């Protein structure tokens, strides 16, 4: 019972139908996009059309950098004209004979679909990473120039989701150890996760072990999921948020040892406020999420990335007589991890056809 | 013509105005930390100011696959309120009349027992981590449930790193020349090697003047006689790292037959500007900035375990003769003479505010 | 019927005999080395036989493919010349002289006292998951025969000499005044609501093979459950010389399955007897001789003297009681509290003849 | 212009042709002994005429059977009668049965990989422990019937010959040889540091071997000399557990190493039987009367071969050891050394008929 996304152009010559919004991105490569134009063939007599994938990033509202460009022609039909997937074959027997198939690769040097939009507390304006799939008609009525109405195109906003690889890191561990002005014995803090790849929703184990040879008390110890995003085009803005934040019941005396496992689900669900943090769409959409973790590949520069997201586990020891007297800094350490989708899943369909505009809250 | 250093807080509650990024050390005494912070009364309501000195050992970089791994010693804590206030300097009361009533002043005094501004990145080639002795200005702003609690906002708090660089004291007695000879018995006849320097105390930028004297009675030719500065870390606290980096370098390749004797004064500067690879040398500062020089001979007071000092820095002449005869493969011999290296001694109303943050290279 | 023990060199000329493989270091004095070389004069014709005491820390081992990398440090060095006789080690005891009888006047005696400043007998060989290299702290009596010559060529010949492994062994002090009891207590908040865990020993000082009565104490007032209480004898290694290796290892444990859910109290006295023989693996653990060596135990605490610099010991060894309380969640998963209790291992207090005859080399497994 | 050694039995029935004396072990594989027999086809005439191969390790002796052995592989093929085909393998044997007309049989004995190469040695006075070897004998032999239902093998219709498995090197090698020491005398603060490294893992008997020595002297006291050796260790694995450790080679560094001063220094050696005036106590490939005898090369033990089925286990080591002013008798009773192991073997291996010489097998003596 395969959903298919469909819209038309204001002057209903020209209709896209996708087989998904989002498209995913496992490392290894990336999911083409493959789907149908239907024109109205009295409306296009004599017109070209064509599909264009774009990814831009954006800055203000201002500033914008192309990532990526491709276009094929879908009328009047090229060569064979036969699908290339089984979708698009089965779409033009369901849609009849003015239905023309698509196809258009993404590279593997572009990220994932990503925008941020500032909270009153932040500055640095609106940006984000925009992937669009434009079919559009071109026509002559002159010799000297090809017009393109807007009334004859048809834009949908897709995105680039970021799944997980077949391989993973190593597993997370981080050991920090401090002496306070005056204490000859130490407090130490190991940091472990279970793995270093998370999926979205998926509980994040931190297993924290605070050995404490201090004279002074462990008050409070703190686990959160911190996001960090630079903005690394145009402007170097910096953002680091909570996203998840668990305080463990325990405290650990002097001369002892605690070893605890807080549990942590970094969710958009979990911010009321939604601005000042980077998501893969807008804060109106219901299918919005956090941000994946950007992954660089080998000899791409950074700055094509756009903005950069990572996610970090910090965990924070609040100690006895030290805070005023001893230091006025924190006792902290942080243990980076990667969170995205789950690794990809290895006669005709049935097909109902909605409304690509995603649903709001 | 007084530059003063200014920084502002991020919610700009708090701003920080110091006299110098650097303070010196001339072994008697080291010259305290005297500024103002500017305060906003609103946004300053039912909160009390402070600001604190800190001088931390830090130990420990970030690796990506590699077990996060950090060690931290704080080797002086001091903490002041500056608001609602509490002897004063010149500098004090000429910011407070120019700036105006919002400008309240703070003195933190440094110990004799710190060592000065030392740190170092590795080089590839080298085994050990990251670490460095910082020393930390600090205003902070706290309400009541801040004590209550262990709480003190990031966004009414402003840091400056200031260096503590090492000058030599003002009334030093007259200099014996640093020097010591060698005799290298070579068929139990002697290749005599003596090297002199006009004084122990050398200064940064100041020529070092290296006499060589080789007194040869072998049958064997001097072939080669290279000249260095080797600048040596002994980092001693969490890891005993050792660096021995050439910091300058002199080859003569002057000859020194049988039965003869050559004396040769040559002169080296040890400066970071010889060498391209800032890595594996002990700085006073980030190899990023401009106003970054070689970290200054440790020096340790009588009655100080040298352990405190976190990074320990000394500079040496070294010496290396190739000597030949056999028929060919050449033997080489090499000495070393100690000397200090530190920044020349001191002596004995109208503001350009510049912002605290150290020009790049 | 006491026991000599006897080494003879490859040319047969020197041979050395000892009343022990052991020598006692009770704290207050170490037991002297008291010996005497047969020596035919036939074969040592216008020669000087000496014996050497020599203590030293190694380091290192021998691995195919991997960069040989040794350090050796001495400890301390004594020589004495046994033939032809001085008065070199003053006056004789009375087993040089019983010993110089059964043997002819071709035996001559040696003394070789042991200074207050030296650890003793410890050595480690890793395990593969240990990150350091076989270290120890080795004492040499060594006979050697030598001509003028052999003293300035550095050639002491390998033919007239022989060498033996001794042991410094730490016994405890003649002189002790009773022992107070090794307790402590902490409180551990969970919820602003204490979990009390109070340790207590019967004493501070334990002999090798003698059973440590560990009494645990858990007061739960808090609104979870102590699942399980684990208690391990761990013995604590830091390598002082060269690099700073850190082993920490179980040589004894008693795992109780014992709930104490809320508002209860439960105390419990568990019996360890930390011993070499309780571990399979020998590796990763602070031993007093070789691991194929039968008479080999776990090292005795090592004890620093004071104003002795503790890196002249070579290898710091410490035991403790180590209790674990694994505690419920209110679940999903258990969180777990860890405290240590100090204590010291030792062998005991410290207390003409018919001579049997044995060789040195120790028995092996 | 090949060289071909033959030896013919007392009663003039048997003669052996052999290649060569010295058959290459390359680790990877052992080259096989080819040869042919020649038979008087009157002398061999109801007679069967085999070739074995035997690898044996002796003790004792080098008459009455008073030394102990122990047997490490045996193979027999049949020449005579003609077996099969009876045609050579190898262009050799097809050369040589030409060249020696129709009475001319094949032989082909292989060698498998679990066997040491050729080392033996004789002691001098100043070691315990007796002569011991490993032996290769090549032996072509008659048999017959007698009508009492009894063979025979008489030693006058037998011809030996004693061969030597010579160890060549593999196409691969260890890691460059390096090894640091340090020593803290009694009573003192600073640290003596030796390092040494050799240029390779692998040397050829004859090449010179660089021993670059690097003497840091912190201390106070003088390094008077640097010796460096070739030590040669030998463990015999059966029957009696002998070792010996004796210098093939030996350099004295005319320079002395001062207090606080470090030296950089290669030394040359050459290991070589040529140079040992004593030719008894160490491991050989051969007997000390044969010129073409050689040190033995290093054992190479294959991964699963208990090491005891080698017989005689030959290792070889630099030693740099340093004399320290007034350290022996004051400070010490100890030498201050340290050695890195190589090991030493012979180089790596590789349409008309051979022209062919004939030689008796019997290796030249020393004159
Ligand atoms: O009319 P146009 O020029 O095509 O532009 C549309 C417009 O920007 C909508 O706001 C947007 O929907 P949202 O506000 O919900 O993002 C829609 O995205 P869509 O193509 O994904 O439906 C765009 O196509
Ligand atoms: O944002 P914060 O909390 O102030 O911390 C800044 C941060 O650690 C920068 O890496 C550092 O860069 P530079 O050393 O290159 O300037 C800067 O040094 P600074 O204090 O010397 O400006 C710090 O202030
Ligand atoms: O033959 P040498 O040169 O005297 O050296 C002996 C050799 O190192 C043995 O391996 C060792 O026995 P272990 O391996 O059993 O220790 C013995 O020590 P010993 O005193 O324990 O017999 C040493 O004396
Ligand atoms: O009479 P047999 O049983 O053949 O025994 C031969 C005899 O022992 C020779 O002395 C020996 O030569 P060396 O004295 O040179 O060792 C020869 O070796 P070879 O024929 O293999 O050379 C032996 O085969
Ligand atoms: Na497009
Ligand atoms: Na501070
Ligand atoms: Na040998």
């Amino acid at each position: 019972n395969h959903v298919i996304f469909k819209k038309i152009s204001r002057d209903k010559s020209v209709t896209i139908y996708l087989g998904k919004r989002d498209y995913i991105d496992h490392v290894e490569r990336v999911e083409p996009v493959d789907g149908v134009v239907l024109v109205d063939p009295e409306l296009v007599k004599g017109k070209r059309v064509y599909v264009s994938l774009t990814c831009a990033f954006r800055y203000g509202q201002s500033f914008r950098r192309d990532l990526y460009f491709s276009q094929v022609q879908v009328f009047p039909p090229v060569g064979a004209s036969g699908a290339t997937t089984r979708l698009q074959e089965s779409l033009i027997k369901k849609l009849g004979a003015n239905t023309y198939p698509f196809l258009l690769t993404f590279p593997d040097y572009l990220p994932c679909s990503v925008m941020l939009q500032p909270a009153p507390q932040d500055v640095g304006k609106s940006c984000g990473v925009d992937f669009e799939i434009k079919a559009f008609a071109t026509h002559s009525t002159d010799v000297e120039e090809d017009k393109i109405p807007k009334k004859s195109s048809v834009r949908l906003l897709i995105r680039k989701v970021q799944h997980a690889p077949r391989d993973m890191g190593p597993q997370p561990r981080a050991e920090a150890s401090w002496q306070f002005f005056m204490s000859d014995k130490p407090l130490r803090l190991a940091v472990s996760l279970s793995k270093e790849i998370y999926y979205h929703g998926e509980p994040i184990p931190v297993t924290v072990a605070v050995t404490n040879s201090t004279e002074k008390t462990v008050k409070k110890i703190k686990v959160l999921v911190e996001q960090v995003t630079n903005v690394v085009l145009y402007s170097s803005d910096y953002y680091i948020k909570t996203v998840a934040a668990e305080e463990a019941q325990e405290k650990v005396p002097p001369n002892s040892s605690l070893t605890k496992t807080l549990t942590l689900v970094p969710l958009l669900a979990n911010n009321r406020e939604r601005r000042g943090i980077a998501l893969d769409g807008k804060i109106k959409h219901e299918d919005t999420n956090l941000a994946s973790s950007t992954i660089i590949k080998e000899g791409i520069d950074k700055t094509v990335m756009g903005i950069l997201v990572s996610y970090q586990i910090k965990v924070k020891l609040t100690v006895s007589g030290l805070l005023g007297e001893l230091t006025s800094s924190e006792v902290a350490t942080e243990v980076p991890f990667r969170l995205m989708h789950p690794q990809p899943e290895d006669q005709d369909e049935n097909f109902v056809f909605e409304e690509f505009a995603r649903q709001n809250l």
